[PDB]
């Protein structure tokens, strides 16, 4: 009998003129975001068919949630669309793992996978399923700050919605049920959460590697999983393992893997055994909008 309460989100509608793009990321632009009569200049990422709808849907979104573990929206620029924002230096977190692959220890990765579990914590408290997580989809402001990205698949369940019921998606990266089924929960983000991590064990190792994604369901049927890797002792295998329970209920809550991740955290070598372990630029993240 939970009824659903209003979304006062604020979308901001910026004027091209001021932003100034000033090289190519990906198109995905690195640019300068300067608010008339501000004096400031903050660091964006400039992203440039009415199909359209899917950049307002995740647009949507992003205006919905604040969290220092999710990307920050500054806002959107309606012209012949562009989305605005927060500037997130060294990338996505997949590239950052393996090009830096002998210098992450094991402080790093597990301060990785306690930010990461508050981030989809944080949206599983809004009701919110991101159906898309991944290493790809975490971008690192600095080695030591860590948001998730990527809303383009995410959905809002109704306060008495277990389940949303799709009607193309990373089949690697995706529980059982949604694969069988087209069912997803936030349970079903617990299983790509612990792919996740497995990404980053393995210094960005591609999952199930040269496996056809036509295959996995019968893999997984079956009862293989992905292999522990070698830094991994049992304790933190097991965490992984336990978000790839064909039981979904059974999966670890995000709020349990923060506590799990987080005690680990406090004597990281216990747990990972791993070999040699402008004047007026403002950050978005003291850029605050009514
Ligand atoms: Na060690």
């Amino acid at each position: 009998a939970m009824g659903e309460a209003p979304n006062q989100a604020l979308l901001r509608i910026l004027k091209e003129t001021e932003f100034k793009k000033i090289k190519v990321l990906g198109t995905v632009y690195k640019g300068l975001w300067i608010p008339e009569g501000e004096k400031v200049k903050i660091p964006v990422a400039i992203k440039e068919s009415p199909k359209n709808k899917e950049i307002l849907d995740e647009a949507y979104v992003m205006a919905s949630v604040d969290n220092p573990h999710v990307c920050r929206l500054l806002g959107i620029c309606l012209t012949s669309v562009q989305l605005i924002t927060q500037l997130m230096p060294f990338g996505c977190l997949l590239d950052y793992v393996r090009e830096h692959k002998d210098n992450i220890g094991s402080q790093y990765l597990l301060n990785w996978c306690v930010q990461i579990a508050k981030g989809m914590n944080y949206l599983e408290d809004r009701r919110l399923v991101h159906r898309d997580l991944a290493a790809r989809n975490v971008l690192v402001k600095t080695p030591q700050h860590v948001k998730i990205t990527d809303f383009g698949l995410a959905k809002l369940l109704g306060a008495e919605e277990k389940e949303y019921h799709a009607e193309k998606v990373p089949i690697k990266w995706m529980a059982l049920e949604s694969i069988l089924h087209r069912i997803y929960t936030h349970q079903s983000d617990v299983w790509s959460y612990g792919v996740t991590v497995w990404e980053l064990m393995t210094f960005g190792s591609k999952p199930y590697d040269g496996i056809p994604a036509s295959e996995i369901s019968s893999i997984l049927e079956k009862g293989e999983r992905l292999p522990q890797p070698p830094i991994c002792t049992i304790d933190v295998y097991m965490i992984m393992v336990k978000c790839w329970m064909i039981d979904a209920d059974s999966r670890p809550k995000f709020r349990e893997l923060i506590i799990e991740f987080s005690k680990m955290a406090r004597d990281p070598q216990r747990y990972l055994v791993i070999q040699g372990d402008m004047d007026d630029v403002v950050d978005a993240d003291e850029y605050l909008i009514p």
